[PDB]
């Protein structure tokens, strides 16, 4: 798909067997979902961004689904303000920018 | 052209007579530049991220050259890590998300 940023670039995603709505981000190098139970084991992990630092909960190798485009990596979870898919996955479903 | 998000998306960028390196960020509403002395009038605002918000300067029809394509919006200026190319400019060049 081509995306126009006339609007927020946000798509549905699923993981964990759930549906959720995502920002396609390309200003982020991590992915970051909303606090929520995943299966596996996590680890406290620290990342910063405009407003400061926040904890998460580091989950790795995780299956996501976007747009119907797989992808399996890392994924935060912790209080965001909204769901974020960064460059991490972003690259593994072939996400470029273009003009 | 065509950007891959192997690594950060980051451009070269005109404002206020400057040359500045900026990321081109799907994910920002606004577009955020580090402080710096632009004349003109602004006013006080607070845009909001990951840990939370930040205390800017809104300034309104400034003329912002991106990869030498001319666009011309509202910039805010503050203490931030990183220059952001928010959405509100990157429609202006064209830019779309392809995958
Ligand atoms: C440092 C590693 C990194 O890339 N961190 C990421 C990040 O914050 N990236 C921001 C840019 C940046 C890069 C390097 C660095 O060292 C510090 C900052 C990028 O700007 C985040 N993109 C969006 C995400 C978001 C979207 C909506 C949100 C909150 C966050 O609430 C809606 C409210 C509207 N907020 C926005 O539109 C902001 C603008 C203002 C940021 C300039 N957008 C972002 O921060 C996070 C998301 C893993």
């Amino acid at each position: 798909p081509q995306i126009t940023l006339w609007k927020r670039p946000l798509v549905t995603i699923r993981i964990g067997g759930q549906l959720k709505e995502a920002l396609l981000d390309t200003g982020a190098d991590d992915t970051v979902i909303e606090e929520m139970n995943l299966p596996g084991k996590w680890k406290p992990k620290m990342i910063g961004g405009i407003g400061g630092f926040i904890k998460v909960r580091q989950y790795d190798q995780i299956p996501v689904e976007i747009a119907g485009h797989k992808a399996i990596g890392t994924v935060l979870v912790g209080p965001t303000p909204v769901n974020i898919i960064g460059r991490n996955l972003l690259t593994q479903i072939g996400a470029t920018l273009n003009f």
